[PDB]
């Protein structure tokens, strides 16, 4: 039962240098790739390093390079230069994490809009796919994706969060949809039960989004409340739950729905990296 974990913020410093273990419990959980999200250039960048660091053959680490919508405001005059750059490793396998975020508004919304189609443009152009993040902008951003669509290899819109007409729209434009530990939320996440279903195998992917969105159904709960790889086999189990479909079918279309998405490379215990009641 692999999984691929579509988005995974390992840079946080929230993790404190601690990285090595947290892949390792990883893998042994049977997540075996993950991708690597970039939120700016310099969190892209050190994505990528950890990459490099962590894993020389290239088998299990990759990234994504982008700019955030809440950074949009720091998105400058090289910008795109050095993006390009970053986007041409071998390693780097998707623009991104890229989009919309009306909630919070952390950069003013004209910024967002720009720094967005500057990296549409560079996805169509670099033929990369795109990894989204959306929160109250659904509207402006298939606004947007309507001039690029045709142009893109693909887009997924991660850790989807949004109601049915949302989620219908975005698959009409025929996006992939990310799914998180959102889903095991009984306060926010409930009503995503009744939507997983509706995306068809071949545009699922399952993300946990680490350190965020620590799954509330999980057990034991580490001390930290932090969230990682490893626990997303309790995603799986209540997205497959909801798709009435065995855990292990699950697994095999959303892995083989992100090696195609991400074109990743075909398959092939320690105390140290299982330190209890961590920090
Ligand atoms: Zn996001």
């Amino acid at each position: 039962m692999q999984l691929i974990d579509i988005g995974v913020n390992l840079t946080n410093s929230s993790f404190h240098d601690q990285q090595a273990a947290i892949v390792e419990r990883a893998l042994e959980a049977g997540v075996t790739q993950m991708l690597l999200t970039g939120t700016s250039l310099a969190v892209s960048e050190q994505a990528l390093e950890l990459c490099q660091q962590l894993d020389a053959s290239g088998a299990h680490l990759f990234a994504t390079a982008g700019v955030h919508p809440h950074d949009a405001k720091a998105w400058d005059t090289d910008s795109e230069r050095q993006l390009r750059l970053l986007l041409s490793e071998p390693r780097v396998r998707a623009v991104g994490e890229c989009g919309l975020d009306f909630n919070r508004d952390f950069s003013p919304r004209p910024l967002q809009e720009k720094a967005l189609e500057a990296q549409l443009t560079l996805a169509a152009q670099l033929r990369l796919p795109v990894f989204l993040h959306e929160r109250d902008a659904s509207e402006r951003l298939l606004a947007i994706l309507k001039d690029y669509r045709d142009h893109l290899t693909g887009a997924v819109v991660h850790c989807f969060t949004g109601e049915r007409e949302a989620l219908f729209a975005y698959l009409d434009l025929d996006l992939h949809i990310g799914i998180t530990g959102w889903i095991c939320d009984e306060r926010r996440g409930t009503h995503l039960h009744p939507l997983v279903g509706n995306i068809p195998e071949g545009r699922l992917m399952l993300e946990s989004d680490a350190p965020y969105l620590l799954p509330r159904s999980l057990r034991p709960k580490p001390k930290s409340g932090r969230n990682e790889p490893a626990f997303l086999p309790e995603v799986l189990r209540e997205v497959a739950l909801h798709r009435g479909e065995s855990a292990e079918h699950t697994a095999a279309h959303t892995t083989a729905t992100a090696r195609d998405f991400f074109q990743l490379p075909a398959e092939n215990h320690h105390h140290w990296s299982h330190p209890q009641f961590e920090k």
